[PDB]
C-alpha cells in the first residue's frame, strides 16, 4: 500500500458522512479545516461527522486546524474597478486606510509598511502579479517607481521579498479559533506566515493557556525571512508545512525546489513531521484528471521524503475531490514502492533505531512494532525510511492521531502496556490482527525499558 | 560555469546572426531545426547564420534536425466548424479522404486504421481531449462509442494507448529532408515516434546512403510501444530524447516520470546522450519570467542526470526567447554545481576512465583533458558526473561539434596529434590556453595509446 | 585486564592451594589435568584443592579434564639397550607383542599396522627421529628400508603421517577416565587424537551414559585426518585444542601455521571455543625468562584470535611456575590491547549479537552484560572480538564455570531473573558491583526474551 | 613462484660457484658479508664468484655488506679460566685496559663506560645471561650487584638496556670495510648499532665521500634508542633490518613482536625495503628439516610484510645450507600465495600507482611492468601487494640490482626506453618473453612522463 499520508482540506461537497467515508477509503488520512473561511458551527458539525465517520467505520484519522494568519492587503478603487498601471510611472501606498484608490494610489492595512521597509525594497502585488521599487518614504504615503505593467485590483496581498517584516505572529481572529481548537480537543495546528521562533512560541504559549499542550504545531513556511530563520523555527515547530506557491512569490524561482528539498531534509533529520503543500493537484478543481506536471511534482517531493502530500481546493471545493484523492493515493503507492531504506546517521534512540530498521531489512521484516506515548519513538524509527511498515502501539489518544501523518506509520491504540515482555506478547497479537503480517513473518519491536518517556533503547526480533 | 548543455530550436524572432549570438552568449549550445514546417531555404539560411556566426566568433555548437514523422491525423469537417462530440454517442472513423466530417462520423489520414485496431482498444484525439471506445471494425469504417464530452476539429491527432501501432518509419519527405541534413551537415538526427530497432536501423540505411554515415542519431520516444522496446532502440540509436508531454497521453500518468528517469539512467550507462524534452518552461512563450512548478521540474530532470535540456517554442516562436535561455541556463547551474559525481559502475575503457575521475577528484584537479577520435572516450568520461571539466581535443570537426551536446566537455580541434607524450605536451598547453586550468593544478588526461579508436587505456597525471 | 584466557597443566609443584591461590593471582583461569600421568588420587585432590581456594577467595575457575588417548608404539628391546639403525637398512616392525626387538625388528602395540600401511608409506619412530618408508608387508611384518641414522630407544610413539588410521575413538582406560570426569564435575573434557566425526559421537554417548550430558567435549586435532574432516569433528564438539607439536610430526612443517589459522577463525564463526596449546613457553620448565621466539608465537596465536593459550610442563613439572604464568599474563594484557573488534559474519541470533557488539562501540560502552542459560549467547557475542568486555549473568553454575575460558568473558551466577525488566534491573546493579563500570557508563544488555533457549533476540542499551 | 626475497650469508661451504648456482637455483636472492669475521680477499673472491655466476647462467642477484659496528665486550681473565658469579654478590666494571680480570672485577673495551651509566642502570654480559645493577660508579670503575648466578668467559658482549650510548657511530675498522665496499660497488650496506638519525648521516657522508653514493643504506635497529628514533632512521636511510635477536636481549620479551611488525608497516608506508633477520631458521645450522616455531616464525614475518628474509649462520657455516634456503622457499610461496593487496592510502606516485593496482585486480591482469630508472617506480606499486608480478624495466644497472631484494619485483636491463609509447611496445613484448603473461591476458604498464626521475604519473591498460 501507500506510505505517505494525505492531508485533505474538507468543504461542502465533501463534509458530509457520506462523502467523508469515502474520502478515507480513496486514501485520505488528516481532514483540513482552513479557518481562512468557514464559521465555528459549520466546523465543528464537520469535526462531529469525521468523528461519526470514525467512530462507526473503525477508521483512524487526524483533524488539523489551520490559521487564517497575518498579511498585508491593498483595498478597493474608485468604482470598484481594476486600474492598469504602467512601466516607470509613479505609485504611492497609503497607510490611511479609509481612502479609495486609483491608478496613483491604493491604501494599506498594515502601518508598518514605512517603518519595516526602506528605499531600494521591492513591493509585489497580488501574488506577484505587478512588482515595485521603493524610492522613498514619507509620513503616512509610500512612494514607488512600479517595475512592470499590470491591472491592479481591489483587496489583493501584497508581499516583500528579503524584507523583515513587523507583523503580528497572529491576528485577533486567529487567537479565537485556536482556543476553539482546544476546545474541540484538535490533533494539528498549522500556522500561516511564521517568519521566527517567536511566532512559534506564541502559539505555544496560547494553547498552553487553553489546554493545547498536547497539542502538535506545524509551521508553515511562506517567505525568505521564515526560509532564513527556518532552522530555528523547525526546532520550536513539532512540524513544517512547506507552502511552496507562496514562498515562490518571495524567492528566486530557481531556489524553490532546492528550498522544499532542505527542509524536507532537515525535518528528516530532526524527526519531526513535514507536509508539502500548493500547487499540488491544482489543474484538478474543474478536471476528472490531473497534468502529467503535476503528478510529476508530486512525485519528487515523495522522493524527496515528504510524510504527507496535501490536497487544498482541490478536495475542499473541486468539482472531482473524490477523484482527486484516489489518484493522488495512485501517485503515492507507485512512488512510495521503489524508494530505499536511508540507514546513515550520537542519542541512543538513534543509534537503537537506526540498527532495527537494518535488522528488519536484514531478516525481511514485513512489520517493525513500536511503543510509543509521545510518538518521538514511531517518528525516529520513520527518519530510517523503513521498507516495513510502522504499527505504532500507544495508550495515548492524542498520540494515534497524530501519528497518522507520520510517513509509514500505522497507529493503533490499545488499553495498556505493563512491561516490555508485555509489549512483545500484545504486540505479536495485534502484528496478526493487523494482517500487514502473517505467520512465519519475523517483527522487529522497539520500546523503551527502565528509561523515561523520551528515549528508545530497546530491539527485540520475534517471529509471528 | 553549467556543464548542462541546452537545445534552443531556432524560428522567426531567432534566426538572426544578431540574435544567435546573443542567444549562445546567453548559453546555448544546439540549434534545434523543427522540420515539421519551413522550408530549405529557410533551414539552410540558419545553417548558414549560425556558421557566419561561429566562424567570425569563435565560439562552437551543434546542429541539429528534427523530423516531422509519420502520424495519423483527422480530417475536414463541414463547413469547417467545430462539432460538440457527446459522451455515450456513437461516433464512426472513414478512411475516405474526401468524406466531409459531421458529428458521428470523420475522415482519417492512416488507411490502415482499421486493420491496426482491435475491439476495445480506446482512441484519443487531439492530445487525448476526446476518449473514445472502439465497439466495431468493418471495412472503411471504425465503430466507437465516445467516453468524455469535448469538441472535435479539423486536422486533429490521433493516439492509440496501449496498442500496437504498424506506420512506417518515414515518410517521403523526410527522406527528402535527411539528404538535405546530409547535404549541409547536419551534426545529429532527431527521430519522432519511434517503436521499435528497425525504425532506428531504416533511418541509418538512409543517412548512410547519402554520406552522412557520422551523423548521430537520436531517437525520440513518444508512446507506449517505444517505452517496451526502449533497451532496444537504445542500443540501435547513438541517443534519446524524452518527450513527456507525448508520453503523458500514451501511459497512465503516474507512470510517465519514472519512464523519464529510467530511460535517462540507461543511456548514462550506455554513454550515450539524453535530452529532456517539450513542456519545459512553455509559459515563455507568453510571459517574462516561468512558473515555479516548470523550474522544479526542468532541474529535476537535471539531477536524474539529463545531458541537455530543450527550449521548443519558447525560442521558436515565443515572445521572450532571451529570458528563456537565460532563466534555463541559471537552473543548469544553480541545479548542476551541487551534483556530485557517481563512480560506481569489467572492460578497460570503463575501468580506465573510471579511475581517472576518481584519480581526479583525489587530487582536486579542475579538468580531465582527452583525447578523442569519435568522442566515445569523453562520452566514457561523462558518464561518473566528474566536477573536473573535460577537454576533449580532437581532429575530426563533426566529433568536435558532436561533443558540444555532453554534458561538461569543451571541446577542442587540432591541427594532430603524433604520439602519447606528445599529446600531454599539447594538453598541458591547451589546459593553460583555456583558461580552466592555472600553473600548478592538477591535470589528468586520458587517451588511447596503440590501440585503435573507441578504447581507452590510458590515464596521466601532470603538474602544469 | 587481558581478554585471552590461560589455561594451567597443574602438578606436583602446583597442586597445592597455596600455589592455585598465587597462580590466579597472576593469571590463570582453567585448571587442565593430564590424565597421561597421574592417578585419580592426585587429580582429584587437585580439583579439591583449587576448589577449596575458590571457596575460600571468591575467585572463580574451570577444570578442564585432557585424556592420554589411543597410540601406536615400539615395544621392548634385548636388553633394554639402545640400538642405532643405519640410513639404507632393512628395518621392520612386527604385531606380535611378544617379540623382544634388536636392530633388525621391533614389535609395536597396534595390531593394525599391517593391515592399515601400504608399500610406499612414511613410518615416524620416536617424535620424528628416524624415518622409514614401507617396501612390503607380509603377513605379520611390515617391511621398511631406514632413512637416516638414530638411535632407536625402548617404548617409543609411531607416528603414520597421511595414514587413515583404524584405531578405536576411544582407549579402554580412556573410557574410565571419562567416568571420573563426570564424578568429579569437570567443567571441560579435551579428548586426544580426534580424526572423524564418529569418534566424537562415540565419546558423547559415553559422557551421557554417566550424567555428563552437561560436560563440553573439547577435541584435539593431531594428524592429517583430523584436519581433514574437520568441519565434521567441528560440527559436534563444543570447542577444538590445536595440537601444534603433533601436527609438526603429521603434516608438511609449511602447512602447521595454516592448519592453526583456519581452526582458530572457523571455531570463532562456529561459536566454539578455540584452545592453542603445545610447544608454547617450553624454555622456561628451566629458565626464568622465555625465547624471544616464543612470546612472539604465543602473540601471534592470540592475534589469530584464538579463545584461550595453554602452559603445559612450565606449569606441572618446573623450576619457575609462577614466573611463566606472570609473563604469560603479560603477553595477553600487551597483546589483547591492540587487537581490534571484527564486525562482519540470517540467524536472529547473529544479527543481534553483531548489532550489540556494533552498538556499544559506537556509545564507548566498556562493558556488554548478557543474560545467558547455556553459554551460547555470551558466546555469540564474543564472536566479533567486542572491544567491551562480557558480564555473563547465569543461573546455570556449569554454564558459569565453562565460560571462564571464552575470551574477555567475567561470568558472575545469580539466584534468577524473572523477565526482561528484571534483567535490566540486577544487571546495572552487577555491571556497577563488579567495578568494570561506572556512573555514567552506558552498557549494552542481549537477551532472549519470550524465546526458548538456544536463542538471543533482544539488545537495550541503559546509562548506569 | 613465490614473492618475497630471501637474503644468504654466505661461507665457506656456500661460495663455490657450483653451490651459488644451486642457491639461485632453490630461492637465494641476495649474498650477505658479515664483516664481523673474513677479510678482504676472502669477502672479495666471494663477490666474485657470484658475478662469474650471474654472467655465465644469466640468474641475477644482489650483494649486501653488514659492518660488525661499534661494541662493548669485556676482555681475558686470569688464565683464560671461567669465573663463576653468583646473586648479590659485588661485581665492577673498569675501564683500563690493561687490567686481566677475575671474579670481582672485569675491564671493558668502552672508556665512556663510567660516564654513560648511572646509579640503577642494567648491565647485562653475554646475551643477557648475566645481569647487574649498578650500584656506584668512581673513577674508571662501576660497581655493581649481580642479579642472578652464572658463568663468565671471555670476550663476552655487553648491553645497556634503555641507555644511550656514547660510542662512535661507527667503529674505525668500519670505515675501511665501508671503502672496501665502495670499491666492490655494492649494492646495499647494512650499518649495525644505528641509534639516530646523525649516525646514518655519518655513513652516508663516509661513503659518498669515497664514491658509494648509488649504495643503500640498511639500517639495523638493535636496541632502545633506535627504535625511540626509529621514524627518523627510516627517514634519512634507504631501507631497515630487523634484527630481533639483538632486541630480544633489550627491551621487554612482550614488545619485541610488535617491533618488528610495527617497523616492517612503517617501512611498507614508506616504499622502503625490509629485511627479518635472526633467529629464523637456526637450527638448521645442525639439522636438515626445520622446527615448527621456526617455520611459523618466518611465516609470520611474511603475513606482516617483509621484503625479505634473511640466512646467518644457516646458509654460512652450517651443515644443511640449501636444505635451508629450500625450505625458506616452501614456506615463503606457501605463505605469498594467500596474502591480498592492501589498496588504501593524495601524492601524485602514490594516487597512480594504487590505482593500478585495483585495475590491474579488477580486470586480472598477471602482470604489471613498471618503468624505472632510480627504482622508485617499482617499490611504489609493490607497497599494495598486488597479485601481478611487477616486471620492473630499467637502464640504471644498479638498481636492476637493488630491487632483486624488493618483494615481488623482477628487474629487467634494457638498452634504453626512447618514449612512453616505445615503453608500451617494448613492454608488451617483453611480457611474452618473460613467461609471465601470455597473449590474450591484461597487462597495466606504469611509467612517469614529461617529469623528472622519482615521479611516476601514468598508467595504461594493454592486452597482449
Amino acid at each position: 500500500m501507500k506510505k505517505t499520508k494525505i492531508v485533505c482540506t474538507i468543504g461542502p461537497k465533501t463534509e458530509s458522512e457520506e462523502m467523508l467515508a469515502k474520502m478515507l477509503d480513496a486514501g485520505m488520512n488528516v481532514m483540513r479545516l482552513n479557518f481562512s473561511h468557514g464559521d465555528y458551527a459549520e466546523h465543528g458539525q464537520r469535526i462531529q461527522n469525521l468523528r461519526n465517520v470514525m467512530s462507526k467505520t473503525g477508521k483512524t484519522a487526524a483533524i488539523l486546524l489551520d490559521t487564517k494568519g497575518p498579511e498585508i492587503r491593498t483595498m478597493k478603487l474608485e468604482g470598484g474597478n481594476d486600474v492598469s498601471l504602467k512601466a516607470g510611472q509613479t505609485f504611492t501606498f497609503t497607510t490611511d486606510k479609509s481612502v479609495i484608490g486609483n491608478s496613483e494610489m491604493v491604501a494599506v492595512t498594515y502601518e508598518g509598511f514605512t517603518t519595516d521597509l526602506s528605499v531600494g525594497n521591492t513591493v509585489l502585488v497580488d501574488n506577484g502579479l505587478i512588482g515595485m521599487e521603493v524610492t522613498a518614504i514619507e509620513g503616512n504615503k509610500v512612494i514607488c517607481k512600479v517595475l512592470n505593467n499590470g491591472d491592479l485590483g481591489e483587496n489583493k496581498g501584497v508581499n516583500l521579498p528579503g524584507v523583515s517584516i513587523a507583523l503580528p505572529a497572529l491576528a485577533e481572529k486567529d487567537k479565537q479559533d485556536l482556543i476553539f481548537g482546544c476546545e474541540q480537543g484538535v490533533d494539528f495546528v498549522a500556522a500561516s506566515f511564521i517568519r521566527k521562533r517567536s511566532d512559534v512560541i506564541e502559539i505555544r504559549e496560547h494553547l498552553k493557556a487553553h489546554g493545547g499542550e498536547n497539542i502538535h504545531i506545524i509551521s508553515k513556511i511562506e517567505n525568505q525571512e521564515g526560509l532564513n530563520n527556518f532552522d530555528e523555527i523547525l526546532e520550536a515547530s513539532d512540524g513544517i508545512m512547506v507552502a511552496r506557491g507562496d514562498l515562490g512569490v518571495e524567492i528566486p524561482v530557481e531556489e524553490v525546489i532546492f528550498a522544499q528539498k532542505m527542509m524536507i531534509e532537515k525535518c528528516i533529520r530532526a524527526r519531526k513531521v513535514v507536509i508539502t503543500a500548493t500547487q499540488m493537484l491544482d489543474s484538478m478543481i474543474k478536471n476528472p484528471r490531473p497534468t502529467r506536471a503535476e503528478a510529476g511534482d508530486v512525485a519528487n517531493a515523495i522522493l524527496d521524503g515528504t510524510d504527507a502530500v496535501m490536497l487544498s481546493g482541490e478536495s475542499a471545493k473541486g468539482k472531482y475531490p473524490l477523484e482527486a484523492v484516489s489518484i493522488m493515493a495512485t501517485i503515492c503507492e507507485r512512488t512510495d514502492r521503489v524508494m530505499n531504506s536511508r540507514l546513515e546517521f550520537l542519542r541512543i534512540t538513534e543509534a537503537v533505531c537506526r540498527g532495527a530498521v537494518e535488522t528488519a531489512e536484514k531478516l525481511d521484516a514485513p512489520l517493525i512494532v513500536v511503543a510509543t506515548q509521545g510518538g518521538k519513538s514511531a517518528r525516529a524509527v520513520r527518519k530510517y525510511f523503513p521498507d516495513a511498515t510502522i504499527l505504532a502501539l500507544t495508550t495515548n489518544e492524542k498520540t494515534a492521531h497524530q501519528l497518522v501523518l507520520s510517513k509509514g506509520v500505522v497507529p493503533q491504540l490499545v488499553k495498556e502496556i505493563t512491561s516490555t515482555d508485555d509489549f512483545y506478547r500484545l504486540g505479536k497479537e495485534l502484528a496478526l490482527q493487523s494482517g500487514l503480517a502473517h505467520k512465519g513473518d519475523v517483527v522487529v519491536m522497539v520500546s523503551g525499558a527502565l528509561v523515561p518517556s523520551g528515549t528508545t533503547n530497546t530491539a527485540s526480533v520475534h517471529v509471528l
